């Protein structure tokens, strides 16, 4: 996993609608989350996925830009967003497989899904927090606001 | 839609208790916070009142009421405001369907649910805060909270 310091690898993926999201597109404008998660239709990443929902202004705002990652294609995203109100990006890191994944450390191999890593990368494009919890253990959110707090005011 | 400036069409609806609720019951007592919602058991309104749900001291105090209606009966809402934790009106435009969400010009006419219409109804009864967002779209709550404010400070 890559850590703290290091520069975002650049990415251009599909997001649900199949349009094109690019991570430079934000350079010297918002602060950038990065939520990877294994599989859609699963229970502890749509607990994950809610809570951001339910707390998207703190993620989507002038500041910072909330952009979810797995390697499920188009469709599969789509489904699940409209089924759960996930009015946010899911970019599919579909083909090549899991190549964004792999490139921020975040892949796992053995099972072909990336783990549930998040990083918020600052308007330079440098990854500025990084977290990978243990397994059946939810993700902190109000850490995530809190990073992505530290880099505003 | 009903702009700022009306009188607020009075209604009598029940809500998920099956208790009536009145709007003109808060005339010279507190401003109405009025929050349509296509339906329950939906992502994008589970976001919006989970929201309100975090916030609701913000809209439910000694100076503000808000009250959640939909087209959808009593038993709907209390299994949902049940299972989401939900402690305040959510009433039923059930029967006729959606009459008073036709009333408030934010009634869906192909769809048969109320798009998601907000506002705020002063002391007097007075529209204060109009806006129609689509089904599709998320609200900003802010403006709600600015509206609620502008009519106590």
């Amino acid at each position: 996993m890559l850590n703290v310091g290091a520069t975002a690898p650049d990415f251009t993926l599909r997001d649900q609608n199949q349009q094109l999201v690019t991570l430079r597109g934000y350079r010297g404008a918002k602060n950038v989350l990065l939520v990877f998660f294994p599989l859609a239709f699963t229970g502890i990443c749509q607990g994950e996925l809610d809570q951001l929902r339910d707390h998207l202004p703190e993620f989507e705002n002038d500041d910072s830009a909330a952009l979810a990652i797995s390697v499920g294609p188009p469709p599969t995203h789509k489904i699940w967003a409209t089924q759960s109100g996930f009015t946010f990006p899911l970019l599919s890191d579909f083909w090549p497989h899991g190549a964004v994944s792999q490139a921020y450390g975040v892949f796992n191999e053995q099972a072909g899904i990336a783990n549930r890593g998040t990083f918020v990368v600052d308007r330079s494009g440098i990854i500025r927090f990084a977290e990978m919890k243990q397994p059946g253990e939810v993700r902190d959110q109000r850490l995530w606001t809190d990073a992505l707090a530290a880099l505003t005011a």
